[PDB]
């Protein structure tokens, strides 16, 4: 076998649930599983390099890294320094309601209710504008906003569709459902250095295949649950 080993350098954020987080002395998450599955098909060898989002692109610029799979969302401004592949996840804001809440079904059914959000999120603006709330409970951590819904001190919560789902699944055990569809949708994608080009198209085809194959659904169930 000698040293024909692929020097592919992969990079992720130190802490970022539920995509790349440390659990059981091993980084775990959706993005890790995705790159593992892609590799199987592409038959390439990877070496995850953990760093702060601050240096992810800066590094890709000098190609100190050859690929990066964090929560990089497709953005044309950034394309001046890097290049993205077809997205692997639909981002956006979702609405959690107690499962027994069969009255609310969407964000427009919230006019005149209590919606819990987190400070420094995009949930605030959408609500400050597209929504007519009798009260906006801006908490500094969603965990507490989840309590409010659990104590029916709020009618529903508004936060990233990924997060709301992980919890509906992890420590959800009912009394928590999702309604409607992801608002302000975006797409998450792998980021390849400008120099790399075929490696990109190769990975693009790989993702088309795995989504064509559809094992993504099972991985989706493991993290974000049933679509
Ligand atoms: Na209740």
């Amino acid at each position: 076998s000698n040293a024909a080993d692929k020097k592919l350098v992969v990079a992720t954020d130190t802490a970022f649930v539920p995509f790349e987080f440390k659990q059981g002395d091993i980084y775990v998450g959706f993005d890790v599983d995705l790159w593992a599955a892609i590799a199987k098909e592409l038959k390439l060898d990877y070496e995850l390099k953990p760093m702060d989002f601050s240096g992810i692109i800066p590094a890709l610029q000098t190609k100190n890294v050859d690929l990066a799979l964090a929560g990089i969302t497709i953005c044309d401004e950034r394309k001046k320094a890097i290049d993205f592949s077809d997205g692997y996840y639909k981002s956006g804001l979702l609405v959690m309601v107690k499962a027994n809440n069969n009255d609310v079904k969407s964000v427009k059914d919230l006019d005149g209710k209590v919606v819990a959000v987190k400070s420094g999120t995009g949930s605030v603006d959408y609500a400050k504008a597209n929504i007519k709330t009798k009260d906006l409970r801006q908490f500094p951590n969603i965990d507490n906003a989840y309590m409010e819904l659990g104590t029916n001190r709020a009618d529903a919560v508004l936060h990233d569709t990924p997060n709301i789902l992980y919890f509906i699944k992890t420590a959800g055990n009912g009394q928590f459902k999702a309604v409607g569809d992801s608002l302000e949708a975006q797409q998450y994608g792998i980021a390849f250095p400008k120099g790399s080009d075929e490696l990109r198209d190769k990975v693009n085809g790989a993702l088309k295949t795995l989504r064509e194959n559809g094992t993504y659904n099972e991985i989706y169930k493991k993290w974000f649950g049933t679509e």
